[PDB]
RNA sequence: CAUAGCAUAUCAGAAGGCACACCCGGAGAACUGAAACAUCUUAGUACCCGGAGGAAGAGAAAGAAAAUUCGAUUCCCUUA
RNA sequence: GGAUCCUGAGUACGACGGAGCACGUGAAAUUCCGUCGGAAUCUGGGAGGACCAUCUCCUAAGGCUAAAUACUCUCUAGUGACCGAUAGUGAACAGUACCGUGAGGGAAAGGUGAAAAGCACCCCGGAAGGGGAGUGAAAUAGAACCUGAAACCGUGUGCUUACAAGUAGUCAGAGCCCGUUAAUGGGUGAUGGCGUGCCUUUUGUAGAAUGAACCGGCGAGUUACGAUUUGAUGCAAGGUUAAGCAGUAAAUGUGGAGCCGUAGCGAAAGCGAGUCUAGGGCGUUUAGUAUUUGGUCGUAGACCCGAAACCAGGUGAUCUACCCUUGGUCAGGUUGAAGUUCAGGCUGAAUGGAGGACCGAACCGACUUACGUUGAAAAGUGAGCGGAUGAACUGAGGGUAGCGGAGAAAUUCCAAUCGAACCUGGAGAUAGCUGGUUCUCUCCGAAAUAGCUUUAGGGCUAGCCUCAAGUGAUGAUUAUUGGAGGUAGAGCACUGUUUGGACGAGGGGCCGGUUACCGAAUUCAGACAAACUCCGAAUGCCAAUUAAUUUAACUUGGGAGUCAGAACAUGGGUGAUAAGGUCCGUGUUCGAAAGGGAAACAGCCCAGACCACCAGCUAAGGUCCCAAAAUAUAUGUUAAGUGGAUGUGGCGUUGCCCAGACAACGUCGAGUGACACUGCGCCGAAAAUGUACCGGGGCUAAACAUAUUACCGAAGCUGUGGAUUGUCCUUUGGACAAUGGUAGGAGAGCGUUCUAAGGGCGUUGAAGCAUGAUCGUAAGGACAUGUGGAGCGCUUAGAAGUGAGAAUGCCGGUGUGAGUAGCGAAAGACGGGUGAGAAUCCCGUCCACCGAUUGACUAAGGUUUCCAGAGGAAGGCUCGUCCGCU
RNA sequence: AGUGAAUAGGCCCAAGCGACUGUUUAUCAAAAACACAGGUCUCUGCUAAACCGUAAGGUGAUGUAUAGGGGCUGACGCCGCCCGGUGCUGGAAGGUUAAGAGGAGUGGUUAGCUUCUGCGAAGCUACGAAUCGAAGCCCCAGUAAACGGCGGCCGUAUAACGGUCCUAAGGUAGCGAAAUUCCUUGUCGGGUAAGUUCCGACCCGCACGAAAGGCGUAACGAUUUGGGCACUGUCUCAACGAGAGACUCGGUGAAAUCAUAGUACCUGUGAAGAUGCAGGUUACCCGCGACAGGACGGAAAGACCCCGUGGAGCUUUACUGUA
RNA sequence: GACUGGGGCGGUCGCCUCCUAAAAGGUAACGGAGGCGCUCAAAGGUUCCCUCAGAAUGGUUGGAAAUCAUUCAUAGAGUGUAAAGGCAUAAGGGAGCUUGACUGCGAGACCUACAAGUCGAGCAGGGUCGAAAGACGGACUUAGUGAUCCGGUGGUUCCGCAUGGAAGGGCCAUCGCUCAACGGAUAAAAGCUACCCCGGGGAUAACAGGCUUAUCUCCCCCAAGAGUUCACAUCGACGGGGAGGUUUGGCACCUCGAUGUCGGCUCAUCGCAUCCUGGGGCUGUAGUCGGUCCCAAGGGUUGGGCUGUUCGCCCAUUAAAGCGGUACGCGAGCUGGGUUCAGAACGUCGUGAGACAGUUCGGUCCCUAUCCGUCGUGGGCGUAGGAAAUUUGAGAGGAGCUGUCCUUAGUACGAGAGGACCGGGAUGGACAUACCUCUGGUGUACCAGUUGUCGUGCCAACGGCAUAGCUGGGUAGCUAUGUG
RNA sequence: GGUGACAGCAAGGAGGUCACACCUGUUCCCAUCCGAACACAGAAGUUAAGCUCCUUAGCGUCGAUGGUAUCGAACUUAGUUCCGCUAGAGUAGAACGUUGCCAGGC
């Protein structure tokens, strides 16, 4: 009978951490998924064009802060 | 004229029935499957017609192939 | 010898249209039919999957041709881990009885005994039937004849019953009567407690949702060939034969065509423990193969029953429609439209009497209304009513047939069937839909959800269940530690909403201006947000660990089911701050869960049933009687039984103060009167069978409260004995245990029929049938006795038409309704006769009925029913001595 | 009491629809439906057209336009504006452009006569001015008892005329609240009755315009609809008689149905309407006669409604074919 | 075609962003909001530099402001495209040179049923910007497409039929139309059933039951005033507020192997939210009139004309002509007018088959009562001796309604006309009850009489049949309209 | 002065060619309407400003203690109790940088 204008949306992305702090990480892994840079890369991680933060060697992780509120994440190597 | 044909005297050659099971011909569906349906499938099946034999049909290289060859046709097992 | 003539004509070949070849017409190469066009004669011509060449290969346009091969309506001889009378052929005695116009469809029905010795004779009886007696091993072996279950119907008897309320049982329990597989014995049962059948389908069924009258028989995952995965067994770098052959329709023997493996990779040439494009994929660091067993799958009808429909070949116009040829019927009345004589000046004295005429019988029809509706009748009867010389009614013959025919037209008719008749076949059509699907126990045990889908009550993969094999901390809960993150709450600093309160430059007041006033701006002043935040939890999440208790977790395989969910409490959307509403999220319980409480009451509270007991402690809820346990204590409230008003309850301050404050127009003496946060009340509150919420009686506590204690209360836990299975010290026992269950997965068994081998039994009595107070954890097994009169167990193995309570299942038998509905229109009375028997048969004498017919003929059609004598088993809606019956 | 019994038309006034006699749904419809005698329109020159057949052969018809086949319409009597498939026979003549012939002239190649370069003839080759002329170009210069419509607006409830868009006009008479009008029992009204639904009187034409005929009739009629007079148990309001059933006795003797039954009520509970559950209340056992409240009574696997990638019939400018 | 708080009509169907979403991720509805089916040879790369809308300040025309300088001026600027998350390391605004908007690959990870999708260090090769480190595999991030099959263009060191070219396959690169119902039935596809059939479903609608109560009927709570004026005698304006009972709707819990029907007829039984009668009181009741309330449930509560009607308007009455429940009480008790059936006429709208919900005429209502229940009537047994007759009454059921004439009284009262209340017996009535037949009447099927046709015994008189043939009277019994 | 580890904004006060700035420039490499910017060449005079030394907490930044709730559990169907973890406001209070490795100069 009548006529509802409303019923779209998208397809969820899994965006947030994917990795725990204190977890030993191996090397080109993903830490973190993200729409833009609500963290920002550090020692040993990298990002993507898709703003995706990356390790790059085999360590362990540690998210940490920047400056007076910006945050980061880095990889230390020794296990 | 002559054919056709009229008869006559002759051989009875046929006609009907069917084991339609098998075999050889003429004609030839649909429901169904494709998760609908039309090319396709069921299926050259069912059913109708003929011939009708004790078997029918095929068969003796204008080939198969590529070797060094088999060697008409028909049937079984492989290749599959 | 090898080319001097021959060497298979509308042929070969081409095109347009089709077809058959595994092949959808492309390259159709190869082969055929229709229409047309249409070459060559051996250094020729045709083929080798388009095609051009070298190479092979072959010589069409003519004919015949054994063997090895297919099938069985038949014949003779035989065979079977094939059926035994609802089976096996429809058919053991039938294409019959019967049904249909026809094509066509299509049953039920075996049994005396060894031998008829098949019951001489007497008694009762009209007879039938029986009682003796006889024959027989045996007549409860007598033809309704082997055995003879159950439903259902009777006769007798031990116990019990006329104040009683019900799924008919179970547990307790007197009284009376008995005496067995003699054992903690059997029958019946005053009286008390508890208690809403089964199956199916469902979120949920006592359900007023489905199915079943009862009892008996029958009635549903099979086989063949392939594939995958388990178990077993042989051989092993190998393993194994197929068809065929000699043998018995067996084993065995033989027979290496083939198939798998020992090596993979790449599209492929190819390379090779490597290869394809260093870094990568699939590989190498070896066990396979044959037969057989269990599970699942594929192609077959594939677990069983069930459509509406489609197609093919046939049957029917003896019903009905229209037509053709040849024949019949239509009582009586009434009426003067070109009839017609005379008389008059064209109507009077007169009067053929026609017509889809107009009243009415026969005949044809069917408008109203009563009756009838398990009918007298699958379309009728009574009373009225329409036509009744016409487009009338009717007989005998012939004709049109299902995409058809016929139709004064209604989808109306075509054999009681028609928006497409009937029969047989394809055919076991298809049914993602409903129903049904048959012995026992032990262990484990879901889901009602993603995603996609011409998908939405279906399916597929994932999730969750089960079984086996492997791996080894990788599992769970708490501490102590880090970490990611914007919800509750709060807050306005940003985006928007906000109410009051604010300041002058200026368009403006004017006669350019004043100034208040209109608007925006900034301004001090303060509430709000799912799509505002910077200031942020509790919890939940990930992880790491020399941080403690626990027993999981994961990978790869076989097998599934599930995809309708429900209430409750908490977080939210929608709706109305509605719904036993609807949609998500976090838990619980039902589903699939018995037990106790809530009166009753899937989902609420407590709690998870292996089995025995007339032992004990407790939970939730309870302790006056029903109905177990406190008429228990001590101490308080309640008087009501089940919007505001002076209603009352404190802590309070207080204005006026006994100098005399509120009244009576100075008497008067003890507080006055006010203003509130709180306790019980107050009205507040007005439906239909019958008191009606303590469930009832009843209660002033037996109400509601608080604080102690006591006790009762479950299938929870503990005692005692037992079972089956894990678990592991393994003394397999002492323990550590465990043991509700629907779809469904896994294991172990009980019975039935048949076969092999070995041992048994049986006329001194097999199987079957009936009874018993016996044994086994269950399905089930014995033994004793009676009946029965020839076959049947056990042990180990094998093979299946291997188990019924449900399908409005199929067939047979027998109930209930019930001595009930009905006995089909219609005159009978009396006397006599015959008879075992008479309302009913025969004979009277009366009396009634039809009276254009219930009369007499004549048809079609039917086929002996017709006459006489005998007879009453069945038939005849009663009877029967009678009869269309024998 | 004289048709002394039995038999034998009820009438009158007003309206629809159909001319009439006839025919029709065997078995819920007998009529306004179908026919009909007449009208019309069209096709057929005869081996006619048309129809059945695959065809041969047939019917039409042993007929021949005063004859035959198909459609519409229905005796009798009174009764135009229009052809629009982006437009249809006439008057016409200026025309334009398809196919074809017409060739003043005009070029690569040597391009003579002139090598001191130009009417360039003429060959193979490579182009081109005149003026003329088909259907269509035209309002395609017919059509309606053929499919059809009869316009929108606006002055205003092409309604009356009044200015209009565009076209073929978008209305002849006749009728005019309409088996058709919701507003609208239109407003007007009236005849009849005590009290309405008892009969036609303006145009104020949503849903109007003439053989898919518009108006009038005398006859009809088991047709529809009103109003009177007879007359009556139709009713007030029932009573009494006569028979057949019923009901008692002798005889004979079914059927649908059925899980087993020792089968009460009220309030409640519950798959939300209980003989069977809870709490109460009432009730000795067993028949016959009568009634119809409940056993969600019996009967027919709901015909309404939804669903199935189930079907059948019908239509069409659905898709694909085909006579 | 599907979805769908039944279906139809309507809307939608793929992808992106945000709320709902309960601080990881995920998470529904026909819940609430917006975007996309591209664009840019620079708006890409790399080396440099460089940094506010607004306000205030003034300034040659000043559309006030664009153009002009100074004070700021938190980024509020701005970023091609909606949102969110991020950016002054600018990722924003200028300049140079350029094309990395390259060729092979990739340890490992995110997401996920699958097929798809996402991010990547770094390793080769060949390069652009920068002096150099170094930076660069498009774009501040996330939308801008869609398998396979067939078909079409070019390379090749692949196969290719005996051998060899070779058309054709294979591989690598590159295209095009359609799948928007966007996991795409093969890339070709409309309607009416009212003759409708079969398989199913209370998984899902229409009636009745159940829940709810927006709506509906009512009961309370608070006020400017009208009313001459006096708020409250009368009404309550804008009004908003609490409740109670469930009648048009919301929901889809029983019933689709059937719970089968609207009005009327016959017969009831409950309620009170009272129509009459019965009590009372208030009055802005002079007085009858009346207004107005409260208490009161026993009994009563009508005859017709029109419409199928519920409902509704009208004529006459009456003391009065209430409002509700009971499957909108009652169809195994009745009818069948309305409406849901096959025929037909008209109107409107469709090409048409048909439809509408408008009309109009015509159209088949089954059942033998088992159990419980109800109304009547019997058999059995019982109860401390057996019988016959009289009784008591625990407890049940039935009956309680109405109107005239007479005082009173013409007194109260009425400046006028108009008219109080109140007391006695009685009275004879209307309805409905329950007796009965003496009276008026009905009927009388074995009673008396008159009469017409016919047939028998032959005149007549009888008897038979014509509805008891018909006509006129009528005993007992049974009766109303009669009497109590 | 340079680089390098975890407090600001401003407001009065002063102090010097050792710092570095203020200036002199268009003269050159640089370089844009403008040597206002950017370059480079001066170095005359100089703490007036930037720099630089407490500093004022006035603005700002931190931040207590009290304790005003939401997991768990009962009671109940209207929010009440026992727990554990405790916010945002807001008070007090601090607070005008601790200061890592070199030159020069101590």
């Amino acid at each position: 009978v009548s006529s509802t204008k409303n019923g779209r949306d998208s397809e969820s992305k899994r965006l947030g951490a994917k990795r725990a702090d204190g977890q030993f990480v191996t090397g080109g892994s993903i830490l973190y998924r993200q729409r833009g840079t609500k963290i920002y890369p550090g020692e040993n991680v990298g990002r993507g064009g898709d703003d995706t933060l990356f390790a790059k060697i085999d360590g362990v992780v540690k998210f940490e802060r920047k400056g007076r509120d910006k945050k980061q994440v880095s990889v230390y190597a020794v296990a």
